[PDB]
Protein backbone atom coordinates (compact mmCIF):
# COMPACT_ATOMS: atom_id res chain seq x y z
CA UNK A 1 0.00 0.00 0.00
CA UNK A 2 2.59 2.77 1.30
CA UNK A 3 6.53 1.70 1.55
CA UNK A 4 7.88 3.39 4.56
CA UNK A 5 7.61 7.50 5.08
CA UNK A 6 11.42 7.65 5.22
CA UNK A 7 11.94 5.96 1.87
CA UNK A 8 9.34 8.81 0.49
CA UNK A 9 10.93 10.83 -2.40
CA UNK A 10 9.29 14.58 -3.08
CA UNK A 11 7.61 13.39 -5.79
CA UNK A 12 5.89 10.74 -3.25
CA UNK A 13 5.41 13.55 -0.73
CA UNK A 14 3.51 15.50 -3.11
CA UNK A 15 1.23 12.77 -4.32
CA UNK A 16 0.06 12.14 -0.57
CA UNK A 17 -0.46 15.71 -0.02
CA UNK A 18 -2.41 16.20 -3.56
CA UNK A 19 -4.64 13.29 -2.17
CA UNK A 20 -5.30 14.73 1.18
CA UNK A 21 -8.90 16.31 1.56
CA UNK A 22 -8.41 20.33 1.18
CA UNK A 23 -4.45 20.29 0.84
CA UNK A 24 -4.21 20.33 -2.78
CA UNK A 25 -3.66 24.27 -2.86
CA UNK A 26 -0.01 23.62 -1.18
CA UNK A 27 1.36 21.11 -3.59
CA UNK A 28 3.97 23.02 -5.62
CA UNK A 29 4.64 24.31 -2.50
CA UNK A 30 6.08 21.00 -0.90
CA UNK A 31 7.59 20.75 -4.55
CA UNK A 32 9.38 23.96 -3.86
CA UNK A 33 10.50 23.30 -0.56
CA UNK A 34 12.15 20.10 -1.37
CA UNK A 35 9.85 18.00 1.35
CA UNK A 36 10.62 13.92 0.68
CA UNK A 37 10.01 11.50 3.47
CA UNK A 38 12.85 12.07 5.95
CA UNK A 39 11.63 16.32 6.19
CA UNK A 40 8.40 15.28 6.36
CA UNK A 41 8.80 13.39 9.25
CA UNK A 42 10.21 16.34 11.38
CA UNK A 43 7.47 18.72 10.41
CA UNK A 44 5.55 20.25 12.62
CA UNK A 45 2.19 22.31 13.13
CA UNK A 46 4.54 25.64 13.44
CA UNK A 47 6.96 25.06 10.67
CA UNK A 48 3.94 24.65 8.29
CA UNK A 49 1.55 27.94 9.60
CA UNK A 50 4.78 29.79 10.16
CA UNK A 51 7.54 28.78 7.91
CA UNK A 52 5.17 27.89 4.84
CA UNK A 53 2.19 30.08 5.64
CA UNK A 54 0.00 27.67 5.58
CA UNK A 55 -3.37 27.67 7.09
CA UNK A 56 -4.07 25.62 10.34
CA UNK A 57 -6.94 23.39 9.14
CA UNK A 58 -4.81 21.75 6.47
CA UNK A 59 -1.55 21.65 8.82
CA UNK A 60 -3.69 19.79 11.23
CA UNK A 61 -4.64 17.66 8.94
CA UNK A 62 -1.00 16.44 7.60
CA UNK A 63 0.24 16.27 11.27
CA UNK A 64 -2.46 14.06 12.13
CA UNK A 65 -2.14 12.22 9.02
CA UNK A 66 1.55 11.30 9.49
CA UNK A 67 1.35 10.64 12.92
CA UNK A 68 -1.37 7.19 12.09
CA UNK A 69 0.93 6.35 9.40
CA UNK A 70 3.70 6.37 10.97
Amino acid sequence: DRPPISSWSVDDVSNFIRELPGCQDYVDDFIQQEIDGQALLRLKEKHLVNAMGMKLGPALKIVAKVESIK
